[PDB]
């Protein structure tokens, strides 16, 4: 009973056959159906040997629309009849053209209208993108409906932008430049998105607050909800989302300004001319928004399994993933679900046979994240004491595939050794790579930018279950996933992302057939969970941090000599956060010597227990500037892209845009405060691994 | 090597020579007197036989008057002649009349000015002397001078309300109905305060946040600070204290307004006559303030001085008391000082004969505790980490005697039964109970109010430097010290407090001349060190927290049900918090089971990290209402007193004179939320305590 036995029982087609069950029917937060498969989840984890299965019960914000009054977009003429309008649902796939309960294309949580107005197209609706239209080409979005493609970043990132921008509704669409690969047809023939396919998908801004009505508390059958005016991170401006047939119709008669540059048009036959309004001929004509859809109070479910530590209970390593789906869910998140119901297979087989991991593992099947992370979160609120005393890692399990090139990791540096030492211990996949090593592949494929041999690993960012457990809680996280050819694909993420189409066929006919990248991800995502539940030494290594806390020093330090004169004037030095890399580094050498230079179990736990609490080192009380669940002080969600990390996010937002301040003294006073609370922060973490007495 | 040995090493006589060594000169906080005895015990706890003993120096607001420009009050007629003037210094005592240094009475962090205007007489300054005099009496303090006597709250509390009442200034003084025993002589002759005595003291609102410049982060080097005018806590008006002579002359002509009732009287031959102004012949006659006080970036210096533990290093009981005071500390602090540097000693001696004990411990002689408590809390800011992992128990150590009555702990409920315990075993030191133990004595002194056969055991309150560890960061928190007997002395402390006259002699002559409380004060407070730091299993019961927490919400209920139609109209349920306490009380004792039926030292230490983290569990990491190191939802100072404890203190705040509030749905819906808050953070608590896996 090692890892190679735990590893030998995990099996391609066992993920193949979980998939395929996982994927019949939408499984939408908050339906029934997604309420069966919680108990079917509950009942097969129980049969497969887990000590306890509970469910995890909420009752948070959600949102739907009307199904008796359906959200559309129109274009309406002087006379007010409605020439064109856009599509009421997606043409469903082959043999599910009977399928119920296919919630139709919406943005969830969009409040209600009917705004009518001028169309100002605004690229990607990114921070610099508004920073183009107002400031230069001094085009004003005050009142005016906006439409955005999807990609680069976030949607409630672009909701925000445009809310702030005076926006008075939002139109998003997929660009074929972003969502269609050259070369590759659109399903069922390929894995394209066809031009009737839409992105759902939520478009919040909670900063991690969890469920908007009950920010810092669980949602639980006593809970005091905010009023929907206090709520948190919902949007102003209604907002629907298209796909690329409809914008065409929506963009081929937009006059005014031209696009700035050809980095503002996509692929479609019309100009990409910003207006606002159409040409000429066309002037009198407006676009109407008609959303319809209702915030309601609804109950979900986390399925929560526990398999008890033979010889420390008290230390939990989680395993989690979301279950809920937009529609079929074939790849987000069911490919996740399917790997972590055979990673709990596989250990159940070792349990029967009387084994027990060292520590306690979780595992979760997570409801509602695509309303916003909530079923993570509400629960990490419930049970935040026992998770910062008592988390010692959390591996999250959403999408095992969004192509079939190489392995993807986002983790802290924590986790970096053990990563690659997993791997050099896995079979590489990969054609071309057989009898090779995963870290060889991986490295081949995806090289480290720093580091000669390595393999690259990013930052975590968000939009995953992971955020409440690393951002507010600091407890070690990570994630793997295979991922595309990132240098030769420059489209955005997978195409079919959060449509109809996205289904098991998909994964089966254009992702994996054999289920041998699913396989890679389970033997990555439970090689990591047995080593870090296992390991008489938590295998975390803390010298890694120490690299990257110099990297991300040096960076700041960059990003903040862009000013010299404002440093000169205004006395602005990083010699304190220098200072405290330095020792970070230096007590950092000092504990892993001792690490490996102690037959004593207190001093093992204590020094297993100064590993755990390193992570927990970075998170402030206080948390960072009007974002009081986003604590971690290294990492955070970018500001401007919810999906990417920031690193010193702190002093990272105090820097950015800075030159356009009214009050430099004050901007500036706000950098030296964010440096000294990095600074301090980063010394009293390398403090945690100097000798305790 | 036991607790008996430990205790038998303890001697008066060393405890009445450090008394004498430390209070033959002033020590006030960021002088150099106080540098040099910080110095001085560093070098005795090195001798005394510590592991390591260290300066923690930090750079903090503190306040002085100005030495060529001194702090004084006048009578000033219409001709602008200031006609009487308070004094300038209290009399210096026999023998001290040519020391030098002795700080004139001042209320520290005062602004600077020169008001003029008319008196109000405001009684003890409280939340309900403010509600008759405007409410009932129709009484304007708006522009006025407000003089309000010295007791029954934190004066801070006193500006605050003048403050908000819309005052222009605040004279404190100490009335002899409050500060002179019947029957007692004053000071040299015996212990009541003599009319020309002035009590110092901070006047600040700092509701646990430490240096007004620096909330959240230590002052050390790097610190970025506040601006003066966003510090925390600083009074907005001039504030001075002055002694029953001047307080006299400057009552004797109030006019206006009767007093109320016989509750506004004390014991000066004046009327009390509220005010405003002064009677007919005197009516153009005003009061002058004149305040020069500045406030002042300074240097302080807490010693820390670390006894290694032998089995858990990284557990840490901490007994800590300030060392800084407002002349020469003869009771506060130096009663406590003195007490630590013996309990120091005796440890030591145990230390150089090979003993070590189980746990580490710490000792702290804090700085600038009488300036806000300051360095305790920069202290725990820059450690905040380590003692919220790693931190066992808070034992303070401030003035040691009180009175010569009988015993007096404040603590958590966790140390109710090892306080019990541990008096069974001492001494009394009382007439008449000569060899009977301490708990037979305390118990038939002070018996408690619920329970036959048991002592009186207070909650913790604030305005000591166990703040930070209970309230802010949730460290098992307890204090001891002899007091006066509460049913028949009706005066406020001890009269002496924070004068001039606060002397060694005052302690030998009057209070303790055979050191015999104070030696029982160091068994008290050693021995809870000894057993915390000790003992195998942590010595907390859980099942007490369960006893109390049913007090409070029956409390907190009752107060509630004053109300019972709103209750009714908003639904107000307190089902939720009592349903949480119930479960706390069942797990509580299933737990104790588990305690006291478990050779395993992962159990044993699983076990006591529960015991650990029990009252870290109570910590709410959004703070209390704009409160935001108040974190401890059971105890928090009183909003209208910081030095009583209120509990479930968010509740509280959210009933108090809610029938005056002008939106009742709102505040009965805050006062929902907040039931929702306690009756979460209980179960929460509770569930610390459940089989963990
Ligand atoms: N030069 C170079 N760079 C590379 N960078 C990376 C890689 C390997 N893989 C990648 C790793 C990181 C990135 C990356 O950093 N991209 C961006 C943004 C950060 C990021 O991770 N972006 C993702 C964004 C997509 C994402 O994370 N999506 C989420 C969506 C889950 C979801 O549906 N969540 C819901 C709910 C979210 C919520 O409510 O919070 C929703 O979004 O609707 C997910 O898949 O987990 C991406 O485009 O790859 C950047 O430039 O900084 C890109 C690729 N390879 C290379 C490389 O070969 N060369
Ligand atoms: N019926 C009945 N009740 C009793 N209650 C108690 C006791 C035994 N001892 C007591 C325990 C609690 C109380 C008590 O709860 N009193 C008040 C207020 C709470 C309290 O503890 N009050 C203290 C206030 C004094 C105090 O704590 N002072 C501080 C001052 C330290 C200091 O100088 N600090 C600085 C800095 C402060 C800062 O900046 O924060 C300063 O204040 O300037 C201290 O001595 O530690 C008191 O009057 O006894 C109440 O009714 O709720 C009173 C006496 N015995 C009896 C009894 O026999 N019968
Ligand atoms: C990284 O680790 C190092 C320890 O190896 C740590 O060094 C510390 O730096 C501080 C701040 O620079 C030092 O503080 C000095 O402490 C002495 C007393 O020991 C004081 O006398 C000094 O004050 C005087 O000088 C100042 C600067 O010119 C004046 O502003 C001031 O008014 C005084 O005149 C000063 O406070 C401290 O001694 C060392 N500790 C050591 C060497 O052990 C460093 O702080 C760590 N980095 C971080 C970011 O924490
Ligand atoms: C104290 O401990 C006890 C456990 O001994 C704990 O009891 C729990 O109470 C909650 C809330 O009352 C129970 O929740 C119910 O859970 C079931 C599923 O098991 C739901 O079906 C219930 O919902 C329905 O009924 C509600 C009330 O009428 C409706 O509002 C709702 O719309 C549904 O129709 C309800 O959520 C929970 O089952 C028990 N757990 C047990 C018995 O183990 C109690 O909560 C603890 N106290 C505190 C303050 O935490
Ligand atoms: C997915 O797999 C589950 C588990 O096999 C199927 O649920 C079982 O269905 C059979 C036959 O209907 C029942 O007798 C069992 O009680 C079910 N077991 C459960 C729920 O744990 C389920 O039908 C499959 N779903 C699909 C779409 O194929
Ligand atoms: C777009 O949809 C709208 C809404 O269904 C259509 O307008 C309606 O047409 C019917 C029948 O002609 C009228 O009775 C309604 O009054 C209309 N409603 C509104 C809101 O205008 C419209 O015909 C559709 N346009 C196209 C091109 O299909
Ligand atoms: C990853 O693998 C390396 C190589 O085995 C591990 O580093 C070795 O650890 C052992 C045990 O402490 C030491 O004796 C060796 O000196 C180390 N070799 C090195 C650093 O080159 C490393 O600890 C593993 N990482 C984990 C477990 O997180
Ligand atoms: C308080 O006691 C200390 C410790 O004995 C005295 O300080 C010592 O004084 C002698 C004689 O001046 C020196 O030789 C030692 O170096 C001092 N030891 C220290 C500072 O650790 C101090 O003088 C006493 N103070 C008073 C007021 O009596
Ligand atoms: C109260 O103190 C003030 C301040 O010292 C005294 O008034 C001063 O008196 C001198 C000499 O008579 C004058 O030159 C100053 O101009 C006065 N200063 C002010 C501010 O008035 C005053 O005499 C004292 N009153 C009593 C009764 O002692
Ligand atoms: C205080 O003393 C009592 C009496 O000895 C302790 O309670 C006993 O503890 C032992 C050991 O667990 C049990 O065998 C007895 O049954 C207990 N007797 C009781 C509760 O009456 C108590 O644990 C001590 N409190 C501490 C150490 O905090
Ligand atoms: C949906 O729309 C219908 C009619 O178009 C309306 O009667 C109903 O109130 C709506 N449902 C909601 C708001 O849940
Ligand atoms: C944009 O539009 C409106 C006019 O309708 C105006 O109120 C607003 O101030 C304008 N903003 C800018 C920056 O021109
Ligand atoms: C799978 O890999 C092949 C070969 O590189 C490639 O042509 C194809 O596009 C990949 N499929 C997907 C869905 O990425
Ligand atoms: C104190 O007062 C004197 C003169 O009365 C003045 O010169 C000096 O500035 C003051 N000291 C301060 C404000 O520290
Ligand atoms: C008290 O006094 C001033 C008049 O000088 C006035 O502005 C204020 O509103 C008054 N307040 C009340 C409650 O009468
Ligand atoms: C000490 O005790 C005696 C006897 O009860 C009492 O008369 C005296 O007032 C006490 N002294 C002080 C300072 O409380
Ligand atoms: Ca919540
Ligand atoms: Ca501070
Ligand atoms: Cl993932
Ligand atoms: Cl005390
Ligand atoms: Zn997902
Ligand atoms: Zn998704
Ligand atoms: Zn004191
Ligand atoms: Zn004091």
């Amino acid at each position: 009973h090692n890892m190679k036995a735990f590893l030998d029982e995990l099996k391609a087609e066992n993920i193949k056959k979980f998939l395929y069950n996982f994927t019949q029917i939408p499984h939408l937060a908050g339906t029934e159906q997604n309420f069966q498969l919680a108990k079917q989840i509950q009942s097969q984890w129980k049969e497969f040997g887990l000590d306890s299965v509970e469910l995890a019960h909420y009752d948070v914000l959600l949102s739907y629309p009307n199904k008796t009054h359906p959200n559309y977009i129109s274009i309406i003429n002087e006379d007010g009849n409605e020439i064109f309008n856009t599509s009421l649902f997606e043409p469903p796939p082959p043999g599910y053209e009977n399928v119920s309960d296919i919630v139709p294309p919406f943005s969830a949580f969009s409040p209600q209208g009917m705004p009518e107005g001028d169309l100002v197209y605004v690229n990607y609706a990114r921070t610099e993108d508004f920073f183009k239209l107002e400031r230069d080409m001094k085009i004003n979005c005050s009142g005016k409906i906006v439409i955005a493609r999807y990609g680069k970043v976030f949607r409630g990132n672009k909701v925000k932008n445009a809310q702030l921008a005076g926006a008075k509704g939002v139109i998003l669409y997929s660009d074929p430049a972003d969502y269609f690969a050259p070369g590759v047809k659109s399903y069922p023939d390929g894995w394209n998105l066809p031009g009737g396919g839409v992105q759902r998908g939520n478009i919040l801004n909670l900063n991690g607050a969890g469920d908007p009505l009950t920010p810092g508390y669980p949602a639980n059958e006593y809970a005091y909800r905010r009023g929907i005016a206090e709520a948190v991170g919902l949007p102003s401006i209604p907002v629907h989302p298209i796909g690329y047939y409809d914008a065409q119709k929506l963009l081929e008669k937009m006059g005014g300004s031209a696009p700035p540059d050809s980095s503002w048009r996509g692929s479609l036959k019309v100009p990409y001319n910003v207006g606002p309004g159409f040409t000429g001929n066309f002037s009198t004509q407006k676009v109407k928004m008609h959303i319809h859809s209702t915030n309601e109070v609804t109950r979900i479910y986390n399925v929560i399994g526990t398999l008890r530590g033979a010889v420390e209970p008290d230390r939990y390593v989680i395993l989690g993933g979301h279950r809920d789906s937009w529609v079929f869910g074939g790849i987000d998140p069911q490919s996740g679900a399917a790997v972590v119901h055979e990673i709990v297979r596989s250990f159940g087989t070792l349990k029967k046979e009387g084994w027990r991991p060292r520590r306690t593992i979780l595992f979760a099947s997570w409801d509602a994240a695509e309303f916003g992370l909530l079923g993570s979160t509400e629960w990490a609120e419930e049970n935040s004491r026992l998770l910062q005393e008592r988390g010692v890692a959390y591996i999250n399990a959403d999408s095992s595939i969004e192509g079939n090139y190489t392995l993807r990791v986002d983790c802290t540096p924590l986790m970096y050794s053990l990563v690659h030492n997993l791997t050099k211990e896995l079979k590489s996949p990969d054609e071309g790579f057989e009898g090779k090593s995963l870290y060889e592949s991986w490295t081949k494929k995806s090289p480290s930018p720093e580091f000669s041999g390595m393999p690259r690993i990013s930052k975590l960012g968000s939009g995953n279950d992971f955020e409440v457990f690393f951002q507010r809680l600091g407890i070690a996280s990570g994630r793997a996933r295979y991922t595309k050819n990132w240098e030769t694909n420059k489209f955005s993420g997978y195409p079919l992302y959060h449509s109809v189409y996205e289904t098991y066929e998909l994964v089966e006919k254009f992702y994996d057939p054999m289920f041998k990248y699913h396989l890679t991800v389970a033997q990555v995502r439970g090689g990591m969970v047995f080593e870090l539940a296992n390991s008489i030494v938590l295998p975390f290594d803390c010298r890694d941090y120490a690299v990257v806390l110099r990297k991300y020093a040096d960076k700041i330090y960059s990003i903040s000599m862009k000013h010299p004169q404002e440093m000169k004037t205004y006395s602005v030095s990083f010699d304190s956060l220098f200072s405290a890399v330095k020792n970070f580094t230096e007590i950092a050498s000092k504990f892993s010597e001792r690490l490996q230079d102690f037959s004593n179990p207190i001093v093992l736990r204590m020094m297993n227990d100064q590993l755990m609490f390193l992570e927990r080192a970075f998170i402030d009380p206080l948390g960072l500037p009007d974002r009081p669940f986003y604590r971690h002080v290294i990492y955070a969600p970018s500001s401007h892209n919810k999906y990417a990390g920031e690193s010193f996010p702190g002093i990272y937002d105090a820097l950015f845009d800075i030159e356009s301040k009214v009050d430099p003294s004050k901007a500036w006073g706000e950098v030296k405060r964010q440096i000294y609370v990095a600074a301090f922060t980063v010394q009293a973490a390398a403090e945690t691994l100097s000798e305790v007495a």
